[PDB]
């Protein structure tokens, strides 16, 4: 292949190499490696939500950490990130990792919030933070000869997608992103740089999202039917990010419900985030012993898939009640309880060990803020890459999202693209003149 960024005598072909050690076919712990003329690179180091110890890390033992150039960390969420205090102060690894100042900004609140709710303890975290550079946006760094720059993705504050440059040839990872402007958020951006290689995420496969405004509507009815009925409505989020989308969309929609003004909305967290939302009818909630459990009533309460934490413990003291329900607005992963409960079970497992009912409504509409079919088709017909390899997404969903991309390009003469799915530890190969 000819780099695009360059009939002259073709002198020997160099092989670059992509690995997922983690989100290959599959959503969580996103971790891939790029190798090319002598450089590693590894792109994000997450954990598997639904996973635990040891087993929920990328397979890092298929490297030699010692050998990897540059780590780059696209977004706060922990299933990009999450491994990183492990990987940075637990193996041989000596090389360079950047992320934006958003990202580190909240990084180091929020996984010292994971440890306080085991791969590395708060003194990794610390020791470890000094080993992090970060890096402005539309900003070209270099590192053992390798370019790099990031663009706005969209999906959370301080999310990029991280353009890498080696001996001409380009790169795009997308991370996560979404195309869609959100309430406080902006859309991720097209590269005007074409690349030759685009590593892009696959979380909804050939789905369509809902229009935002009935997905808003629908969420917003589901909240006031609980409650109406005498129902606690249980939220589950992340920490920080869709969350504060959330929060906007029901107090605005409570203002222009004075039937609701009674029923209260909390938000149990546990700053900066205003820094790079003065909310009429939400409170702040600081544990499950300064609530009051009073019905009707809303919480959103972290974690968002219900593994353990507040939201867990609200579930269990809720889920034998009719009138109650919880609404679920996350991607949810394989392993965790938020993702068990679709297929509605009639009972299930405390943390304790007990059997319970589940009674409480049970309602999935999704804000996560990823991309869907036609977001990403028109993501890729802007860039037209000749290779797309795909990443983050179950195996069925991206089998699908690779049919269809080769669909539309079958009869293309300007480009035929080529899509990979490689399986964690496949490697993907390419040669470039
Ligand atoms: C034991 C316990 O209490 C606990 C265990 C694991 C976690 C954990 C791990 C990874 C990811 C997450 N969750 C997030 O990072 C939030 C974003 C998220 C969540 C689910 C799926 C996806 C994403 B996405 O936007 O990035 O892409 C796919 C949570 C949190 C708490
Ligand atoms: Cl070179
Ligand atoms: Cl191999
Ligand atoms: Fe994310
Ligand atoms: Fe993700």
């Amino acid at each position: 292949l000819v780099p695009r960024g360059s009939a002259i005598p073709a002198e020997e072909s160099d092989q670059l190499l992509i690995r997922p050690l983690g989100a290959g076919q599959e959503v969580g712990r996103s971790c891939i490696i790029l190798e090319f003329k002598g450089r590693k690179i590894m792109l994000d180091c997450g954990i598997h939500p639904g996973l635990e110890g040891m087993d929920a890390l990328p397979y890092i033992d298929l490297i030699d950490p010692a050998e990897i150039d540059l780590l780059l960390i696209s977004h706060f969420h922990l299933d990009h990130c999450g491994a990183l205090p492990w990987f940075l102060q637990k193996t041989s690894f000596k090389g360079r990792t950047f992320m934006t100042h958003a990202t580190k900004a909240i990084y180091r609140w929020l996984l010292s919030d994971y440890v306080k709710v085991m791969l590395y303890t708060e003194t990794d975290l610390e020791e470890s933070m000094d080993k992090i550079e970060t890096i402005n946006f539309h900003e070209v760094k270099e590192v053992a000869g390798i370019k790099f720059w990031c663009y706005h993705a969209g999906h959370v504050l301080g999310a990029a997608m991280f353009m890498i440059e080696i001996a001409g040839v380009k790169l795009l990872y997308t991370g996560d992103f979404s195309r869609q402007e959100d309430r406080h958020l902006m859309a991720a951006e097209i590269p005007n740089i074409k690349p030759d290689i685009l590593i892009i995420e696959s979380t909804y496969g050939t789905h369509i999202h809902e229009k935002r405004e009935e997905r808003e509507a629908r969420f917003c009815n589901t909240v006031h039917d609980i409650v109406n009925r005498g129902g606690r409505g249980l939220i589950p989020v992340f920490a920080l990010g869709r969350a504060q989308e959330l929060l906007l969309i029901l107090d605005e929609y409570w203002q222009n419900h004075p039937e609701l003004h009674d029923i209260p909305i909390y938000y149990a967290s546990s700053a900066v985030y205003q820094t790079y939302f003065v909310f009429k009818h939400i409170s702040n909630l600081k544990s499950m012993d300064h609530f009051d459990d009073i019905g009707p009533s809303v919480v959103m309460a972290s974690p968002g898939m219900m593994q353990s934490g507040l939201s867990r413990e609200l579930f269990e003291s809720w889920c034998t009640d009719k009138r109650n329900g919880v609404i679920i607005a996350g991607y949810c992963v394989e392993g965790t309880l938020a993702k068990h409960i679709m297929s509605e079970p009639e009972e299930i497992t405390t943390m304790s060990g007990q059997k319970l009912p589940l009674k409480m409504s049970v309602d999935y509409i999704s804000f996560s803020a990823h991309t869907d079919y036609q977001q990403t088709s028109e993501f890729i017909r802007a860039l037209k890459p000749p290779h797309v390899i795909l990443v983050h997404g179950e195996q069925n969903e991206m089998a699908r999202l690779k049919a269809a991309l080769i669909r539309e390009y079958e009869d293309n003469d300007e480009v035929h693209i080529e899509v990979h799915n490689p399986r964690n530890t496949e490697a993907v190969t390419l040669n470039f003149r």
